[PDB]
Order: C-alpha cells, then structure tokens, then sequence
C-alpha cells in the first residue's frame, strides 16, 4: 500500500573528556562525541531517516532542552505516528575507525527497537571502518547512515 | 506490488562568480556550485535516485556533457525529463527524501521552496517530498566549505 | 505485504600493485583496491545492504572466498530468513578510471549472483569533483540500497 522511504546522515567530532554514546550504548573510550545533546550520531541519523520517510522535514526543524537522543528518537516515533505512519524497518551503518563496535551492536539494536516499539528483527545496525582514509580514518569523527521504511496506515 | 528503491549522491565544488542553485532555488550567496550545468547538486542526486530505482543507469548515461545544451542546463528540466523516462519505463513515483550537506549558507529558509520545486517537477503532492539540511560539523572539505553534497532516496512502483 | 529496506557502504584505498576488481569485473588500471580478499567495494556494499534489509547484522559478522561467493552466500541467508530480493541500486564514487563501459558487466555479475532479472539491478558511477581523498584518487567508495519482501 502507501509505503515511503527515508534516509539519514549524521557526523560528529570526537573530542576529549566526553563519553562515547552510540545507539544509546556507552562505550569505553578516550574520546566521545561533540554536540548540544549527547551527540548520539547513530540515533540522530535514524531520527532524520524517519522524519524524511514521513515527509516531516528534519531533526533541526523539530528540536527537549537537555533531552538525550533516545528521548528525541521516541518523540520522532510519536510524530511519525501522529502523521499516520507505521514504521516497518530501520537499517543503519556506523563508520568509526575505532573503537571496536561489534560487542555493542546487539545492545544498540535492542535500544532502538524499544524506543521505536519495533521487534528486534525490524531493526538493524552495521559497522564499518574508513580504511584509514579522511577525517573518519584519522579518528577525528564518527559518521552514521540510516534508511527507514514506513507505511501510511 | 512491484516496488523498487533508488539512491543518489552528488557533490560539487563551491566557487566565486557562480549562482548558488540548489533544489531549483537561487540562494543569495557570494559563491555558487561549479559544474557544466547549473550544478544543482540536490536535483542531480534525486535524478540519479530515480534512474536508479527504475534501473535506467545514471544521469551521465541520459544527459551527456558532450551536448552543448548541457552547458548551463536547467537541472529542473533534466529532472522533469528523468521523471518522464521513469514513467515511460512503467514506474510511478511514491516518494522522495533527501539531505543537503553544507557548512553555509543557511538553507532552512529555502527548504520549503526546494521541496515545492521537486514536487512540481515530479508531479507529486508536497507530502511525498522531503528535503533535509545538515552541516558536516566542521569536518573535512564539506566543513571547510569547499563543496556541497546531496544524498537522495526514492521509492517507485511498476 | 512485508517490505524491508537496507543500505550499504564501503570504501577501500586505491594503490599500485593490486588489480582493480569492482562488481566482479577486473578493470585495466595502474592501481587497485587494498583489502583482505579482492577488495570489491561494490559487492561488499551491496552484501551489507542485503543483510541490513533482512536485519541479519553485517558482512563482517557473517564472514580465500571471493566477493561473488560471499554475495551468493548472503543471498541464500537472506532467502532462508524468508525474504525475496526485489531490487538493488548502487553508486561507485571513483575519480578514475572510466567505469561506464563496465557497468553492464557488473550488473550482469550482480544479477547472476542474486538470481535476479537484470532489470532489478542498477549500478551508477560518480566522480567526487576532485574533493577529498576520493577526488585525489586515494580510494573508491560504494553505496548500495536494497529492497526485499518477506514471502
Ligand atoms: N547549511 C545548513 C545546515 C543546516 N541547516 C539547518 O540547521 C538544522 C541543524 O542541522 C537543520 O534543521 C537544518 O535544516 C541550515 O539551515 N543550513
Ligand atoms: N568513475 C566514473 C565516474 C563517472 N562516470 C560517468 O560520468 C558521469 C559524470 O561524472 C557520471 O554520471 C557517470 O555516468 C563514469 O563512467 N565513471
Ligand atoms: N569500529 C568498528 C568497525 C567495524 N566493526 C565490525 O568489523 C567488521 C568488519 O567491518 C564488521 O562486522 C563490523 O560490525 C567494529 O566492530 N568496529
Ligand atoms: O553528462 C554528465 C556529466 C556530469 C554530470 N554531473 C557531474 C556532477 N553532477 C552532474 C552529469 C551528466
Ligand atoms: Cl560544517
Ligand atoms: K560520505
Ligand atoms: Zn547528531
Ligand atoms: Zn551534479
Ligand atoms: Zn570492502
């Protein structure tokens, strides 16, 4: 029936004396992500993908003072539903030279799935290095990409 | 039903002495995007996403720069011809989403007009077209304001 | 019915001493992609989009094999999870060499490996307008999107 797709992008700088929080998971590391919120690059990209699929604009059009990125993802889900859409699936990729994200991925999926009220099998998170190329390759920031499918019920 | 997705990417350098044209909107700015056409990075990304969804190749296959008419070509006219070819191949467009990444200028006040242009060229209602804007958080050539990037996604149905 | 989308990304450094293999096609060139196996940046991105659509994690969690064998095993896993592939679209970003003449060859390799009609597979090419490590010819990037349906 009335399916729509959305895509999302984010990047934040890695800076000293900040926690690294990705997909709502705190990952031990000497740097963390810089942003007005908690700088959760993965959650921001997915949020942008969901708004894009519902044609609701973007994260900066909607947004909460001191709200963490999970609260913002939950509010995104609310606004998507308000517009008449159900979320069908989310897929994503984190690009980080370091640290190793592998043992944290299923926790990020579980977080996203709880926040969006989706079963686990409709949420995916992937990881890639940047083969030491560019600012990502030098560990100067972390990027996330996201894709979402929604349907107007 | 026979749904298909497409994705697109574009980037152009930002240089003095060119109009800044994104999503068909001329934006007051002291630099513009460099290309053989009007260099409309957002429209090119969306055009690639539509050709891609329809499995019709890419924008360079359809609109060759070896043609003089490509010089300063209106990227909305290219987008409309793309949509016509996608329709001719048997596909209806269901939605478009996109992202522009630019350090500057401020895009927010032009976004709704970009969306209106795309919706007009694709013969869609506004509510099936979306345009998002991002900085690159000061990282890389984008953070240095050397170019502007666009990303796009499209869903069509045969 | 029960459609799902996936997206994929990959990048490899481009250097002398290795052949250039993209979309299973060997392309004549002074340099080639550095990676564990054949460094096939396009097949890797597409494999990731397929696993992503099926919510099966990623290429590194699943896997001498060449990237086409990996793509085939990926399709089989996607199939076993209950999904049929509807279509694939992709973009290679390479400042050089010229990729247009090899596009049908890549599409044909990908289509064969996924058991898809040729008209459900698309590959596009872009330069990076001389910006960044891609624009300087230091690497090649690929991006992929896949649509599947749970049958
Ligand atoms: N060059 C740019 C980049 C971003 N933006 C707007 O700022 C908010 C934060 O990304 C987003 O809402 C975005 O639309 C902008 O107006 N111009
Ligand atoms: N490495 C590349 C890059 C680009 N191209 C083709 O040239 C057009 C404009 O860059 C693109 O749209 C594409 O058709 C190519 O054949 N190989
Ligand atoms: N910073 C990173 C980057 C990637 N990965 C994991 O490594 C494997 C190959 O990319 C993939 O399986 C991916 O999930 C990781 O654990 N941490
Ligand atoms: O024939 C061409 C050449 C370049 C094109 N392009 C480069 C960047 N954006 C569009 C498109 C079509
Ligand atoms: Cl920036
Ligand atoms: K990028
Ligand atoms: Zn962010
Ligand atoms: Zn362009
Ligand atoms: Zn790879």
């Amino acid at each position: 029936m009335d399916f729509r797709i959305g895509q999302g992008y984010d990047v934040h700088q890695l800076v000293p004396g900040r926690p690294l929080i990705i997909g709502g998971v705190t990952i031990p590391y000497e740097r963390g992500l810089l942003g007005h919120s908690d700088a959760d690059v993965l959650l921001h990209a997915i949020t942008d993908a969901l708004f894009g699929a519902a044609a609701l604009g973007d994260i900066g059009r909607h947004f909460f003072k001191g709200a963490d990125s999970r609260a913002l993802l939950r509010e995104c889900a609310s606004r998507v539903a308000q517009a008449g859409f159900a979320i069908r699936n989310v897929d994503s990729t984190i690009i980080a030279q370091a640290p190793k994200l592998a043992p944290h991925i299923d926790a990020m999926r579980a977080n996203i799935a709880a926040d969006l009220d989706l079963p686990l099998d409709r949420v995916n998170v992937k990881a890639k290095t940047n083969e030491k190329l560019g600012y990502l390759g030098r560990g100067e920031g972390i990027e996330a990409q996201a894709a979402a499918l929604v349907v107007r019920e």
